């Protein structure tokens, strides 16, 4: 694969990406239009890596939404099949991300928070209606371009409402995603894994935008539970019983019963409607949390809310392919079939 005079793309420079790491900022040499090119090296060498490549390709090809990262192109194999070893994915060019924005000397007024939260929830309403749970939402995974467009990226951890018992995370839910943004159901293995997982992460991100500091920056497993309880208080007897691990259950039962700290105390002088919505997201019980679609209907987002401009995704996405136990070679065949289908649907 080359990027010379006769080739489709011109490599401008190597840049960073909060969701996908090292990418090449490039221009489609025919239009001059800027894009990001992600090389997935040795894509077929490791089962879990090849499975991730196929999962992301299928999820991104399923979605067509301005708040979700899109595939602009996929380079076809330029060598014989046996030699095809690295995949080149052409994506929307996104210069920054919410992590970089929050944690810099850039302005981040209440209006910036309101608009970024709106875009995130808009993308989530669509994703969630397709039966897709991101499971790893965090400010670095929320790409932001020069036109202030926010796009959800990195679907590596994404799953449906049904998962395979064959994969390790099915039991080891406390290792699903990132500690600082991990929903209590994942941390405690509460056997209730729905789109509600994402709304806890949204809450953590929303709080972080408001204070420009991480809300629950736990140093380890217990410290993470500790920090959550210092604000939310002691979990109810019902969730304590649903904790299927004696040591965790016993550490919770060991500290003094604590009352929830009003959000207005955690964030002094912050906007009322903002804390009203924030409180609806950060609840221990996944069934207690407001949904992405109900959140779009909240007064805090009334400035941007337009139901005719916040679509659902039809039909739902099917994770059956991912539940299959495929060899590295059968995954390679499925990825090559995805690339061919991408181009077949274009012409
Ligand atoms: C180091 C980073 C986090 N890795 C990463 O971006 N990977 N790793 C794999 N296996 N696949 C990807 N990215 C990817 C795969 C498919 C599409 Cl359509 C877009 C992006």
């Amino acid at each position: 694969v080359t990027f010379d005079v006769g080739d489709e793309y011109e490599i401008i420079e190597t840049i960073g990406n909060g969701a996908y790491g090292v990418v090449s900022s490039a221009r489609r040499r025919l239009t001059g239009q800027q894009v990001a090119i992600k090389k997935i090296p040795n894509a077929f060498d490791v089962v879990t890596n090849a499975k991730r490549t196929l999962r992301e390709l299928k999820i991104l090809k399923h979605f067509k939404h301005d708040n979700i990262i899109a595939i602009k192109d996929i380079l076809r194999p330029t060598v014989p099949y046996g030699e095809f070893k690295s995949v080149y994915v052409v994506l929307d060019l996104m210069e920054s991300d919410l992590h970089q924005i929050i944690h810099s000397s850039q302005p981040l007024t209440l209006e910036h928070v309101r608009y970024f939260l709106y875009q995130l929830l808009r993308g989530l309403k669509y994703m969630h209606s397709a039966q897709v749970i991101h499971r790893d939402l965090k400010p670095s995974n929320l790409l932001v371009n020069e036109n202030c467009e926010l796009k959800i990226g990195d679907f590596g951890m994404a799953r449906g409402l049904c998962t395979s018992p064959a994969e390790h995370q099915y039991f080891m839910t406390e290792y699903v995603a990132t500690r600082w943004y991990r929903a209590p159901e994942l941390m405690l293995s509460l056997h209730e894994y729905t789109q509600a997982i994402d709304l806890w992460s949204v809450g953590c991100i929303f709080g972080e935008m408001l204070a420009r500091r991480q809300l629950f920056p736990g140093k380890n497993y217990v410290h993470q539970l500790q920090l959550i309880m210092m604000v939310l208080g002691t979990p109810s007897p019902a969730v304590i019983q649903a904790v299927g691990a004696e040591r965790v259950r016993a550490y919770i039962q060991s500290l003094p019963p604590r009352q929830p700290v009003p959000w207005e105390t955690v964030y002094p002088g912050a906007d009322r409607q903002a804390l009203s919505l924030l409180g609806r997201m950060l609840r221990f019980e996944p069934s207690a949390r407001i949904s992405a679609a109900a959140a779009l209907r909240h007064p805090f987002l009334a400035k941007y809310h337009d139901p005719d401009d916040e679509p659902d995704c039809a039909p739902p996405f099917d994770f059956a392919f991912d539940r299959e136990a495929l060899t590295r070679e059968r995954i390679k065949e499925a990825i090559v079939a995805e690339i061919e289908d991408f181009h077949a649907r274009r012409e």
